[PDB]
């Protein structure tokens, strides 16, 4: 018997952006209040967690564009 | 018997951005209040965690563009 | 029997940015208040953790562009 | 002619209070936001004024009792 | 002619208070935000004023009792 | 003609307080933010004023009791 495999995807695409001025942006939060209460935690495996935050962000990229791409190949008898 | 594999993906893409001035950006939080209470923690394996934060960010990149790409190949009898 | 493998991905892509002035950026937080309370911690394996923060950031790169890329190959009888 | 006046009010009253413990009192405001806008002010005579406040109070007297009392007398030809 | 005046008010009153423990009192404001805008001010006579405050108080007297009392007398031909 | 005046008010009153322990009192403000803007001020006569405050107080007297009392007398032809 015989087996042959060719895996040759060709990627030629683009992700692009154009802009003038981003200009006046304001973020003026009047601070709230947070309370959290707990007895025991057991984050045993691959947990991602966040507790009692009160958290502010101003993410303002000039681009902010993104590409994600994944390839796989598997073989058995 | 025989086996042959060729793994030759060709990547030619782009991620790009263009901008004028990013200019006036403001972030003026009036500070809140956070309280968190707990008895025991047991973060046994690969945990990522954050507790009682009260946290402010102004992330302003001129680009901020991103690409992610992953390849794999596996073999058995 | 025989086995042959060729692993030759060709990467030719780009991640790029262009900008004028980034200019006026302000971050003027009115400081909040944080309290956190706990009895025991047991961060046994590969934990990443942060408690009672009250933390401010102004990350302003001229670029900020990123690429991530990973390759693998595996073999057995 | 003749005139005679006697002004002799007799005040014997009381204002009084009795209490146990005043105990658990909480005041935990999540801070709001106030904006006020104006062009000209002309507070010419005996004005009492307050603008753009955002103001918190916890007045907790053990007594807090009050008395007010006023007397007058007037004469003419 | 003749005129006679007697002004002899007799004040014998009391203002009083009694208390146990005043105990647990909390005041934990999550700080708000205030903005005020104006062009001209002209507080010409006996003005009392307050602008753009953001102000916190915990007045906790053991007494806090008050008395106010005023007397007057006037005469003419 | 003749005029006679007697002004003899007799004041015998009291203002009083009694207390146990004043005990646990807390004041933990999460700091707000204040902005005030103006062009001209003209506080010409007997003005009392306060601008752009952001101000915290914990007034805790053991007494705090008060008395105010005023007397007057006037005469003419």
């Amino acid at each position: 018997g015989s087996v042959q495999i060719v895996y040759k995807p060709v990627d030629l695409s683009k992700v692009t952006s154009k802009c003038g001025s981003l200009g006046n942006i304001h973020h003026k939060p009047g601070g709230g209040q947070v309370e959290v209460k707990s007895e025991k935690l057991d984050f045993k495996d691959r947990v991602q967690s966040k507790i009692g935050s009160l958290d502010n962000i101003t993410h303002v990229p000039g681009g902010g564009n993104k590409k994600i791409e994944t390839h796989k190949l598997t073989f058995r008898e």
